[PDB]
């Protein structure tokens, strides 16, 4: 019996990645997707099936779904995700989890009181490339690791929560997906645009205790950029298409020592089918990750420690 999931928010992020995972899914099947516009969820369920729904409240009253996608802009999430939860639904919600680290801290205790799974959808986080990446990095292929650099940058796009936590928590995942879990914020830019008041653009500067750095670049004032690169004591490594590799792209690792370097190719992956994947198996199985959850928070704590340590730069 396939976990039956509703969408709340006719997203870009839904059309292009979530809902052809969750078609194509076996242990997922679309019910229901909900939209401000009966026409726009009209729209979806047409192409990927369900009963389309006249806003979200409709949606979570429904006994027909058992958990709810969320990809709403990132400032919606925290009220969406806590009446999905309070309905009895399971929530599979998109990065940002949420706007800070308390209110994390809230949506996880309301599902926690539930016995539900809420899991952050970094799809990125499920592509076997970067345990590829970290099982060489283990095995002293650059050395010792000194510091880390990741970027995720796109070209101006025709509101949002900003390039903060809409783009710039990917390199910051990144970055505690390899440094680990104590790394503090160091020093920060943002640069926000007067005219719409929003931020465009930034670079983070995070440390661990033991002075492993990491410079996060972000931005959709830019060309497309999505890498990450360390530098270690006898080599550096570097990568490309690292959050949003294509299901059929095989990744390319480069290597750089003195005198030698190397490329691997990687078997492709759809990460996005595999996170979508592991949400279902989760929720089938009742095997919720601790890890998923602390992790979810430290993120949040960290993304907070960038907004509210960064020198906010306004321009012209
Ligand atoms: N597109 C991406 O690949 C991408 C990239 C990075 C991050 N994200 C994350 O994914 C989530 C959604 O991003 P998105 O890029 O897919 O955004 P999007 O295309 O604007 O989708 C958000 C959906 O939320 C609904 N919504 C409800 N109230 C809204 C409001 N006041 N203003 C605008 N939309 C409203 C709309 O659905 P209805 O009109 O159907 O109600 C809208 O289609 C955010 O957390 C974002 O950080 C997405
Ligand atoms: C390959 C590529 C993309 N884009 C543009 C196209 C798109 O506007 C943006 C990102 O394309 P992608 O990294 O594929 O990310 P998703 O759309 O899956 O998810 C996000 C969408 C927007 C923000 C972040 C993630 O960059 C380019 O401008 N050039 C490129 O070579
Ligand atoms: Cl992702
Ligand atoms: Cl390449
Ligand atoms: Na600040």
């Amino acid at each position: 019996n396939p976990i039956r999931v509703g969408v709340i928010g006719c997203a870009d992020i839904a059309w292009r990645r979530a809902l052809p995972a969750l078609e194509a899914e076996p242990l997922t099947e679309v019910t229901a997707i909900a939209s401000r516009r009966w026409d726009r969820a009209k729209r979806f369920t047409e192409r990927f099936g369900g009963e389309p729904v006249e806003g979200y409240p409709a949606l979570l009253e429904r006994d027909d779904v058992d958990a709810v996608y969320v990809p709403l802009p990132a400032v919606l999430h925290a009220e969406w995700i806590d009446r999905a939860l309070r309905a009895g639904k399971h929530v599979l919600a998109e990065k940002p989890l949420t706007t800070d680290r308390p209110q994390a801290e809230r949506l996880f205790a309301v599902a926690r009181e539930r016995g539900l799974l809420l899991m952050e959808n970094f799809m990125f986080l499920h592509h076997p490339q970067h345990r590829q990446v970290a099982d060489m990095l283990d095995e002293g292929v650059i050395g010792e690791i000194r510091s880390f650099a990741a970027s995720f940058t796109i070209p101006p796009k025709p509101v949002g929560g900003g390039a903060l936590l809409d783009i710039g928590v990917y390199p910051i995942r990144a970055a505690g997906l390899f440094l680990g879990a104590d790394l503090e914020f160091v020093g920060a830019v943002l640069r926000h645009e007067r005219d719409r008041d929003v931020v465009v653009g930034g670079n983070a500067l995070l440390t661990t205790r033991q002075g492993v750095t990491a410079q996060l670049t972000f931005g959709m004032e830019h060309a497309y950029t999505n890498n990450y690169e360390f530098r270690g004591s006898t080599g550096r490594l570097w990568m490309n298409r690292v959050f949003t590799p294509p299901a059929t792209y095989q990744p390319v690792v480069h290597i750089e020592r003195q005198d030698h370097a190397e490329q691997f190719v990687l078997p492709a992956h759809d990460q996005f089918a595999k996170s979508i994947r592991a949400f279902a198996q989760a929720v089938l199985s009742g095997e919720h990750p601790r890890e998923w959850s602390e992790d979810s928070l430290r993120q949040a704590s960290l993304v907070d420690a960038v907004r509210t340590g960064a020198r906010d730069i306004y321009f012209p």
